């Protein structure tokens, strides 16, 4: 039901990360980079946890999986962080220890360009007032959607029928949550939109990043690891 | 009214034109990126025409409405693309005399990897049997949608509200259509959700297409190219 998909989503919620660095320690000394990435890789390993939960993902084939994890990592961590940082208007909860603004996205070339997307939607999230119920629907639209259109064997038809199957009970309750909250037929629509419009500046975002990613020419998951982390034994 | 919408959107369409090149000559002696570059010149200058009779696009800034067609030309050319290519299953009808496949796309490097993306989402419209009343709306939100959240004096907050009620009338205007085609309530609702996602993987074909295109180091419209042809005088 919807009910029953908003507990399952919301008790699949990844874990708050903290960043590893010697509070003792002088902060110019650290690499920002350094911070960034080991906290994502962490978060990375969480991240399948969750995905593995959201309903309806464990059926495809793992080949599949790891094609829509590809696609999505990005767009969801940072979805979680400007989710993270909503009531941080003018920071970056990157981690409760590490909460940075904009002149702090300077110390690494081409950063802050991403820093002041990222807030700006964290600032578009106050704005409508987003609820944690519908960040968790959002992320797992996210997961599902960012990959379908880049997968036509029968088998592939069949994993792409499901995923719209998922994709559209995720819609319903949206829908189901701001009926709920006393909005009209009229404004459910329009909140549906709003909030669906935001996903496509959240995959922007991500290219964007993924752009200023790969110019380090070193940072991101391979596909051979994320199929191995999602390649797991019983 | 949402009837009225509709037929402004339609009534504003720009022209399909064509590609120039000698077709008494051989096709090999071609520049592909030529032919490509000169039939997008051409169509932007259409472009500015219908953004100019969007309803609401006018009311903002000069400043604003280059900073949105900025955002959205190429996702907006590449909408337009996908449209005129539906009934084509595996070509892209860039124009009626230039309907070109994948290994057309090989004689360019990294090109046949958009054309993969454009075929795929040309396919999905095939799918879901887009009807041209929704092309319309979905390309007026492409335009009042990419850039928005990427402009907080007074003006800018006064700008935004005005583009998110457009925005909203053209959510009403979809699902009034969806609604007269004899779709249910939660069809309705399904429907605009599968056409709204389809516009985050437009958004991420045009970040493609511009890595692809700044690439070569030369075939992009300037700030000042859009801003002189969009200051029009009367
Ligand atoms: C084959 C084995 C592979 N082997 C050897 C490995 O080590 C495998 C580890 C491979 C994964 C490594 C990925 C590291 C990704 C770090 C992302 C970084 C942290 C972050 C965290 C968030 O929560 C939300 C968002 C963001 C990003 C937002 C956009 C930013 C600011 C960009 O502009 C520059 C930095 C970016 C932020
Ligand atoms: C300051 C004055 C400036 N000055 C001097 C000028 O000349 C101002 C002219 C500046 C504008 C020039 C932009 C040229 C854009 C050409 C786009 C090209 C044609 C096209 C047409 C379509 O209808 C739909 C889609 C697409 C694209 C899809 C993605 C493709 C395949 C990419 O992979 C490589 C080619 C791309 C296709």
């Amino acid at each position: 039901t919807a009910d029953q998909m908003v507990s399952a989503l919301l008790d699949a919620e990844p874990p708050i990360l903290y960043s590893e660095y010697d509070p003792t320690r002088p902060f110019s000394e650290a690499s920002m980079m350094g911070l960034l990435t080991n906290l994502a890789d962490r978060e990375l390993v969480h991240m399948i946890n969750w995905a593995k939960r959201v309903p309806g993902f464990v059926d495809l084939t793992l080949h599949d999986q790891v094609h829509l994890l590809e696609s999505a990592w990005l767009e969801i961590l940072m979805i979680g962080l400007v989710w993270r940082s909503m009531e941080h208007p003018g920071k970056l909860l990157f981690a409760p220890n590490l909460l940075l603004d904009r002149n702090q996205g300077k110390s690494v070339e081409g950063m802050v360009e991403i820093f002041d997307m990222l807030l700006a939607t964290s600032s578009r999230f106050r704005m409508m007032n987003l609820q944690g119920e519908e960040f968790v629907c959002l992320k797992s639209i996210i997961l599902l959607n960012s990959g379908v259109y880049t997968f036509s064997t029968l088998k592939s038809l069949e994993e792409k029928d499901h995923i719209h199957r998922v994709l559209d009970k995720i819609t319903d309750t949206l829908i189901h949550l701001m009926a709920k909250a006393g909005l009209t037929l009229q404004q459910q629509h329009q909140r549906l939109a709003q909030l669906l419009l935001i996903l496509s500046h959240i995959r922007h975002m991500s290219n964007k990043g993924m752009e200023h990613l790969y110019s380090m020419k070193s940072v991101v998951p391979s596909y051979d690891l994320l199929l191995e982390m999602l390649d797991a034994h019983r």
